[PDB]
């Protein structure tokens, strides 16, 4: 009752991204396939112009059912997906988040993780026992499954280590 | 009589990239799939280190049931380049006539499908549609590729 389904997932991804497109839902209905049920859901938007295409720097909220909602800020390597000015928008899926301390830190990559589906992509990063699935659309879809590392933290920085 | 199942493409698939990478079977079937039967494949090999990076000229044989065997090259951009080269199979669809398959092949949008260390994208000339399948780096970089010339000899000039 603390997690959220594919389909209340699928209705927050296409609200957010603005899109009814078949991949959002393939992409979702894959994750969770992979992954189960997750009881976390981050909307937000990155950028990567500071550093001119090479470092993404990330902001957005984190929902839950029933611990609260709250700001998270990202940091990590960019291929410039999000390299327009306006930035570009990400939705990651949270998986065994047991208390929202827990969430801010470095998250690894998980090799071969990548999919990509009509326009839809994403990949996985992992720290403790808590899985990252950040979906993208259109370009960050292809090349967002390129990053291998993020950091999360409570407050915007520049540091991403 | 032309044209292949997906179980012989797979097999051809696991044979050449050297894997039993269940994506080989699984990106096989969404392009049979979103595409029904190749009746060709190219099994080759590519490398961009002559352009740095900046460029890709390919070169394998084009494999039919009726028509023979053929000597392809491509040339193509790269997004990088190991010294190997890295491996491709094309999946080759609505293949008449051989002379029909030279050219300049223009990129599907948003066709790009990546699954377990495979993907492919779509790239079209007149009514050919061609599929090329990469493992690996060229899975997740491959996609991006939305030109691709193939000829009979090989050549510098990509276009
Ligand atoms: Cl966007
Ligand atoms: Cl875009």
């Amino acid at each position: 009752a603390n997690t959220y389904t594919a389909e209340e997932v699928v209705e927050s991804g296409h609200r957010f991204f603005g899109s009814t497109s078949g991949g959002i839902a393939s992409a979702v209905e894959k994750a969770f396939q992979s992954f189960g049920l997750p009881n976390g859901y981050i909307l937000g938007e990155e950028g990567s112009g500071a550093f001119i295409g090479g470092l993404t720097y990330g902001e957005g909220t984190l929902y839950t059912k029933n611990a609260g909602d709250h700001k998270t800020f990202w940091q990590g390597p960019s291929l410039g997906w999000d390299f327009g000015g306006q930035g570009s928008r990400v939705m990651m899926l949270v998986y065994n988040l047991d208390d929202i301390q827990h969430l801010y830190g470095r998250y690894a990559g998980v090799a071969g993780s990548a999919y990509v589906i009509a326009g839809v992509g994403f990949n996985v990063l992992k720290r403790e026992n808590i899985v990252l699935v950040p979906i993208r659309t259109g370009i960050g879809a292809r090349l967002g499954v390129n990053i291998g590392y993020l950091k999360l933290s409570a407050a915007p920085t520049w540091n991403p280590f």
